[PDB]
DNA sequence: CGTA
């Protein structure tokens, strides 16, 4: 019946760890956990993190110590984990799984921040191009697809507090939001906008200004599903008051058979 | 050529432990200044307080494992006064006013005011007071050297982070303003007549790699009046020492 | 991400 991920860009594993959140973890009970930014040596992680009760756990570092990673939790076998896109450039900095749940498959994205070169943007752009062909393949082989994580841009204005003054600055790039726009035209739906149109909505501040109490923030992180698969969404949120990193996590609700 | 030296050393035991003895031997300086001792001085190693050819003088706060400074010297000074004669001030063991004849050498740990509104007027009020002492001592024709942790950045080049700390305590307008009152009462900011480039450090946050990325701000100071600055032949950072999240600052005098 |  009812199936709960989640999706954290959690800014370091071990330590959002120190704040506690195997507590918060525990309480929250997703079904599935996906984070972003785990940075650590995954097989020299606490044990309690990696062999949490009820859970099989998947790291996926980057080839750079102390950079990127990713990792999911599932309460749920999987029936195949993939960690690229087999294009090496990109598969190699720990941003990507892929796990296939049978009705779904899942993607679990930390989407490069293209803000510290014009490479960098350069990468963004087509580590994007290559995540749309990925998905695109899966979906038109007959397979729904469910991705989460953290795009790195904010999609239109009602998505950041200061859209006007960010117009050239990566994450709100006219390049960037146009991607956005391709891919949903490409048949994805951005879940929480199918049941929150609101403004003031983020996942994402600044720890200057300190711009979380401010609430001048971004919505980078999203869980997008292919059209034909949205009838299964009955609840996509932010959680808004889970503080420890400079994202909150969003959580999605499936109802299935 | 006399060697002052002036560190905030976070605490005299942890920085024990790293060969602070070993570095204060491989380098003698005439005189040691040291801000933040933290400890019961009569609970220091015998060899911490008794070091061969060096007096030793701590002057620790009522306050357990709390501020504290200390002078180390070759040459004992004639009198060492510890407080302004204002009871809230001398009793947080932040001042050592040593006369070695040939000058006064005030070694000064100054408040910080990041925790509570209450201690950011505390550290106003303690630096009005400090600079009322020492007008006093230059008026009465002294040459006055002054060291220590001032627990502020004065102009933007001398911290990493100018922008979002503008409106934290350690680089406020009304801290940055008491500098230029300070300096324009007459008193020098050695360091800067020998260096003016930018990046100039020497605080670092523990949190963050920031000694190992260079965001730091310059919290210490060496500063003599205006009339004895001739006499000051360098100013310097000691960048590369260790074991506290303030490195060394020095001075060399003749005469 | 470094200001605690
Ligand atoms: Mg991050
Ligand atoms: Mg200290």
């Amino acid at each position: 019946a009812v199936l709960k991920i989640i999706s954290w860009n959690v800014n370091g594993l071990r330590a959002v760890h120190r704040k506690g959140f195997l507590k918060w973890f525990m309480e929250e009970k997703p079904d599935i956990l996906c984070l972003q930014e785990i940075k650590a040596a995954p097989e020299q992680l606490p044990r309690k993190l990696r062999h949490v009760e009820g859970y099989r756990s998947f790291f996926t570092p980057a080839e750079r110590k102390g950079y990127s990673g990713v990792a999911m939790y599932t309460k749920v076998p999987p029936s195949s984990l993939r960690e690229g896109f087999g294009v090496e450039r990109f598969d190699t900095e720990g941003r990507i799984q892929i796990a296939d749940f049978d009705d779904f498959l899942l993607y679990n994205i930390y989407f490069p921040n293209g803000k510290m070169s014009e490479e960098r943007l350069k990468y963004k752009l087509e580590f994007y191009d290559a995540f749309l062909e990925d998905v695109n393949r899966e979906r038109d082989s007959g397979r729904n697809v469910i991705i989460c994580g953290d795009f790195n841009t904010a999609h239109r204005e009602i998505d950041l507090a200061r859209p006007k003054e960010n117009s050239n600055v990566s994450g709100f790039l006219p390049v960037e939001r146009a991607w956005i726009d391709k891919f949903i035209e490409n048949g994805y739906v951005d879940t929480f906008r199918m049941f929150n149109s609101d403004p003031g909505q983020y996942t994402w501040w600044s720890y200057r200004t300190r711009a979380r109490e401010r609430n001048v923030g971004w919505r980078l992180d999203y869980f997008f599903v292919n059209e034909e698969f949205k009838g299964k969404v009955k609840r996509s949120w932010i959680l808004s008051d889970v503080m420890g990193s400079d994202h909150c996590p969003i959580g999605l609700e499936i109802e299935l058979l």
